[PDB]
């Protein structure tokens, strides 16, 4: 199947999903001095104060840290999006080296990881049902750099000892997604899609212009995941992004 692989990578995901050559595919690079400031855009509303944490898990491309959204405890709306979308989950793509690791580019820069917090229009039911709209997901995406350490992130980084293989889960409750946000809610919006197998387009793109600090530390710990399972080959989990895909017939929308 697919991953980020020499043989099995984003060159490679076309031929088993043909939407990977599609008209509003992510992740893409933002040009700062292109992307138009729309001052119709409301402020963005984050609302996790309720979240509800329930699991870790390395799903052999990532790790997805799960919350409970059989109700609206954690939802994102405002910006430009119309509804209520509820938070489904977080997850990282980094590289194997500072200088790479972001789906998303700003000026072509690439920061060292990028977090991404899924979110479902509950007017579809479901996440399910969801991947199937147009505008069925939300995923608020926030760039990580290297530099001062990330406290909120640290209890995320030691319980990845837990999961270091592909199928493995812990326990993961409690955690407050809050402190993973920057200062600033300032963000670049346009129209996507996952950035990973199915590739479905019913992304909105909510993209924040500050980043996150993380420590090396912080990182290195990401980068000694496995792609693998337990009891094969070791692959370190590294390298896990899409690059920038064309932008095509799409205008990039600043809130600042
Ligand atoms: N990187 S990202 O764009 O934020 C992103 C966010 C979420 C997922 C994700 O969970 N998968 C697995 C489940 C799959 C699916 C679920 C239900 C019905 C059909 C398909 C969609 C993709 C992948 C990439
Ligand atoms: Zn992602």
């Amino acid at each position: 199947h697919w991953g980020y692989g020499k043989h099995n990578g984003p060159e490679h995901w076309h031929k088993d999903f043909p939407i990977a050559k599609g008209e509003r595919q992510s992740p893409v690079d933002i040009d700062t001095h292109t992307a138009k400031y729309d001052p119709s855009l409301k402020p963005l509303s984050v609302s996790y104060d309720q979240a509800t944490s329930l699991r870790i898990l390395n799903n052999g491309h990532a790790f997805n840290v799960e919350f409970d959204d059989s109700q609206d405890k954690a939802v994102l709306k405002g910006g430009p999006l119309d509804g209520t979308y509820r938070l489904i989950q977080f997850h990282f793509h980094w590289g194997s080296l500072d200088g790479q690791g972001s789906e998303h580019t700003v000026d072509k820069k690439k920061y060292a990881a990028e977090l991404h917090l899924v979110h479902w229009n509950t007017k579809y039911g479901d996440f399910g049902k969801a991947v199937q709209q147009p505008d069925g997901l939300a995923v608020l995406g926030i760039f990580l750099k290297v530099g001062s350490a990330k406290p909120g992130l640290q209890k995320v980084v030691d319980v990845l000892d837990s999961i270091k293989t592909k199928g493995k889960s812990a326990d993961f409750t409690n955690f407050d997604p809050r402190g993973l946000l920057p200062e600033s809610l300032d963000y670049w919006t346009y129209p996507g899609s996952l950035t990973t197998p199915p590739l479905l387009e019913c992304v909105t793109w909510i993209v924040l212009k500050e980043p996150i600090s993380v420590s090396s530390e912080q990182v290195l710990k990401f980068r000694k995941l496995n792609f693998n399972g337990e009891g094969e080959p070791e692959e370190l989990m590294v390298d896990n992004w899409r690059p920038a895909q064309p932008l095509k017939n799409r205008q990039i929308k600043a809130s600042f």
